[PDB]
């Protein structure tokens, strides 16, 4: 039945992390209530998620320019191996929950890898400006954040959501939501009571996702 | 020599291939032209260590902050920590800042926001207060972007990702000055893609007699 990407870009577990325990939550209650699903945790600090640096331009030029991947150096056929793959497997799947700590007002670095890694002509948008391809998919975004940044002054501060808004966008994703458990470092006496919100929230919404 | 100007560029291929590190090449030939006594010191993301916050760094960290020597941390927790200290005091030594990336994907390559991670440190580049506040108030910066469309104007602009946060990340900084020179729609015009790069290569050269 549904394939659903459970992405996350934590080095730390479910035990230290507001997002994590959010994320784990939401992702056990999601295959509890859909029993059949495929439910695939790509783990962003255990997979190898490349980054486009200069052997990937390298070995997509020679692909570009009509060059088989035999011809490629083993560096490049290993790098442009796995963002096609990663590639391939964001495009194969139903639904996308993407779970980040917010560092620096963003995400990790290897979020960013993550989306560039799946940003493909042909496969998630097509030039026209652009449209998106992923005219049938749905997504949630989980972010935690030590204050608050989905009201007040700081929400024009706020980049990580946004910008996987922004791509959501960009590829057609017809559906996203964020669930943010924010505010617990800001207010240390309220930090268990906002995760506890947080965790019912995700759970609720497991049952309809 | 009298001021210490720092030229972070993250991008793959050089000033030969590229059209913002063209731009910044421009930029900063000049800067050195009309500043030669300034240090600067090119930083280029794509080879120099620039590590990501991963479960080593957290566990150093960790260690650090409840009061145990550096000597305690892991071989593997020293390198990250000791690094990113590097990377840091660095950041917090300069200047001014040039900033040279490309757009993609509405925003920077990954490594730029782990240098971003690796600068923005309490007690260097902010405090906190009973939110924040900037500790970089006599610091200068510069960003220069390319960008196959446009997105410094029309409806576009609310798409634009990478500038966006560098301002924001500027503003938490407290650096006074944050400016952009973008090199943009050179992919979406291709027969004005000469022209495009030329007037921003003069612009960069205008700017670098007064940065
Ligand atoms: C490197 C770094 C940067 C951070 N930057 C921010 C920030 O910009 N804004 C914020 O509210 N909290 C920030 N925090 C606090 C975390 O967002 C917060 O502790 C949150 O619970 C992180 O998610 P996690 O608990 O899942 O790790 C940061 C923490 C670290 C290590
Ligand atoms: C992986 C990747 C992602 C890109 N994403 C974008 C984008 O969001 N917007 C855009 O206008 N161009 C995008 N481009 C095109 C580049 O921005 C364009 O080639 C531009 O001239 C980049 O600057 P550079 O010339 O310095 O590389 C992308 C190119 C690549 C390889």
């Amino acid at each position: 039945m549904a394939k659903v990407l459970y992405i996350t870009a934590h080095p730390l577990d479910e035990t230290q992390s507001y997002s994590m325990a959010v994320g784990k939550a939401f992702i056990d209650t999601y295959k509890e209530v859909n029993p059949n699903d495929e439910v695939i945790h790509i783990d962003l600090y255990k997979e190898n998620i490349p980054q486009i640096d200069a052997d990937v331009f390298s070995g997509w030029g020679k692909l570009q320019s009509g060059k088989g991947f035999e011809e490629l150096t083993a560096e490049e056929k290993a790098k442009v191996g796995r963002l096609a793959e990663l590639s391939d497997q964001f495009v194969a799947a139903d639904k996308y929950v993407f779970v980040t700590p917010m560092w620096n007002f963003s995400f990790p670095p290897v979020m960013k890898a993550y989306i560039d890694s799946v940003a493909v002509a042909g496969k998630t948008f097509k030039y026209t400006g652009s449209v998106g391809l992923l005219t049938d998919k749905k997504a949630l975004h989980i972010q935690a954040s030590g204050g608050i940044f989905s009201e007040g002054p700081a929400a024009e501060m706020e980049m990580g959501h946004r910008y996987l808004q922004a791509i959501m966008n960009f590829f057609g994703v017809p559906s996203f939501e964020g669930l943010f458990v924010e505010g617990q470092n800001a207010m240390p006496d309220k930090a268990q009571e906002i995760k506890e919100k947080a965790i019912a929230r995700a759970k609720d919404l497991a049952h309809t996702f």
